[PDB]
């Protein structure tokens, strides 16, 4: 395998904007398919980037930032993975969504809002190039990233994912760590052929026969670990608190994070924002698309290199020498300046404080079937994408979400627009509730733990539980979605519209 910790941790430059006053801020950012170097030891890989860069750029906000972003489609066309046409024009499509934005639905990148290069053709719910985010909402971690119906989970592998950062000045006076020691890390797993080229599964091992070539997969486990796109890297850090904004921007893969020498993360935010306290933890689970706000103080750890471990298994064991490491602190930089910033306890209101009835409560099921080849369809309430929308909250009110997880694993079910509160988790009895629809609980609900007491927009939803989520749907109405995360689900086909109505 590749030798861990040989390449500097890279971190993405801040976007600049094409034109900025007051009143405005215009960004333009063209995906192209570009090499970039993954490894010291492996030739160039081939990769599809946000302004030909992998991660893309970052992008910094303002709250209450009038922002605009023209996304184009600069792209091959043709893809270079593999295609299965069975599960659902031009053959590359995109589209830019911004997860955790509260973005007007026809700058959310509904999946069939896509458009090929040049937006030469587009998709039916197309309506313009230049996407407009008003950032009205709290300080938050946010990222972006492809969303095209029946491709995102290769146009995301491809490499079009990058990170974008919602700074409130009302935040500023807490004092966290900030510019140069605020980092965001974006993890993707990977899969890499000696010649550099990604690799990604044109059908599953040991392929029936029946089956279509190229065949999804329902889950992909990458072999090694990246990070800002390079291969376990190093990040030389100075012994003092540093902010990271931990962006799980892999396709499947769960990870659950430590730090070797037994030093504590302090977790600050969750997917919506700041936690209304500071929690102090060893370990964390970050499932796809779930963001970690959190402070590392390095100020007792001085000459020190402690690696960012993972615990967590994808479809087997973690490999002591592979994907149980993620990256490399080393605490050898000298101190730029006096380590002014702070780690404070209380950080916002509890979302618990705004009182809101209760207008309605779905319960929503996550099942599936087999298509004619045999394979798994994963379904959101045994319903295909195509069917009549069901879920259709009214805007301004507030709902419970009840989602039932009768399979094998755990889903991260994400809804667009809007971020929510946990309520609780619940296990039943999976065979009764399969034989007969009636669910029966084997014991109590479970609150929240303090990470999942903020606002969250991906929620890991563990098997043989009823989760409970309570979300306000608003402020915009329109045509949105909500799906699992993992995006071979996602893909076939575990995504629906969402209707939030006037
Ligand atoms: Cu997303
Ligand atoms: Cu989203
Ligand atoms: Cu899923
Ligand atoms: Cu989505």
């Amino acid at each position: 395998t590749l030798e861990k910790f040989v390449d500097a941790l890279p971190i993405p430059d801040t976007l600049k904007p094409v034109q900025q006053s007051k009143e405005k801020t215009y960004y333009e950012v063209t995906m192209e398919e570009c090499t970039h170097q993954l490894h010291r030891d492996l030739p160039p890989t081939r990769l599809w980037g946000y302004n030909g860069l992998f991660p893309g750029p970052t992008i910094e906000v303002k709250r209450n930032e009038n922002v605009y972003v023209k996304w184009m489609n600069n792209l091959p066309s043709t893809h270079f993975l593999p295609i299965d046409h069975t599960i659902h024009e031009p053959e590359v499509k995109t589209v830019v969504h911004l997860h955790g934005g509260v973005t007007p639905d026809d700058s959310d990148g509904y999946p069939e809002a896509w458009f090929s290069k040049d937006f030469e053709q587009t998709g039916p719910y197309f309506k313009r190039e230049v996407y407009h985010y008003p950032n009205q909402q709290r300080g938050a971690i946010l990222w972006y990233h492809d969303h095209a119906m029946a491709l995102t989970r290769l146009n995301v592998y491809a490499g079009l994912v990058g990170a974008y950062i919602i700074h409130d000045p009302k935040e500023k006076r807490l004092k966290l760590p900030s510019d140069e020691y605020d980092v965001p890390l974006l993890i993707t797993d990977r899969t890499i052929n000696e010649d550099g080229s990604l690799f990604y599964p044109s059908a599953p091992e040991n392929p029936s026969p029946s089956l279509p070539n190229p065949s999804i997969v329902p889950a992909f486990c990458g072999e090694t670990i990246l990070v800002n796109g390079k291969v376990w890297p190093y990040l030389e850090v100075e012994p003092r608190k540093y902010r990271f904004r931990v962006i799980n921007a892999s396709n499947t893969r769960t990870y659950n994070l430590s730090l070797d020498n037994g030093g504590d993360f302090i977790q600050i935010g969750s997917d919506g924002g700041l936690l209304p306290r500071s929690v102090k933890l060893n370990s964390f689970s970050l499932a796809p698309a779930e963001r970690y706000d959190i402070i590392i103080d390095f100020t007792a750890y001085e000459g020190e290199s402690i690696i960012l471990a993972n615990s967590a298994g994808c479809g087997g064991d973690v490999n002591p020498e592979t994907d149980a490491n993620i990256m490399q602190f080393r605490v050898t930089k000298p101190l730029a300046q006096k380590d002014e910033s702070r780690k404070p306890k209380y950080l916002a209101s509890y979302p618990s404080v705004q009182h809101e009835r209760i207008q309605n409560i779905r319960t929503l099921k996550l099942a599936g079937t087999q298509d004619e080849y045999g394979r798994p369809v994963l379904l959101l309430n045994n319903k295909r994408w195509h069917d009549p929308v069901t879920e259709t909250p009214k805007v301004g009110t507030t709902e419970i979400w009840s989602i039932i997880n009768p399979t094998r694993g755990t889903h991260p079910i994400h809804l667009h627009l809007v971020s929510f509160r946990v309520l609780d988790r619940r296990p039943f009895d999976i065979a009764r509730y399969q034989e007969s629809g009636e669910l029966s609980y084997t014991g109590p609900a479970v609150p929240p733990p303090p990470s999942e007491k903020g606002w969250k927009d991906t929620i890991q939803a563990h098997a043989g539980e009823v989760l409970r989520i309570a979300a306000t749907f608003g402020p915009y109405s329109g045509r949105y979605v909500w799906h699992c995360h993992i995006l071979e689900h996602e893909d076939y086909d575990m995504m629906r519209p969402m209707d939030i109505t006037d």
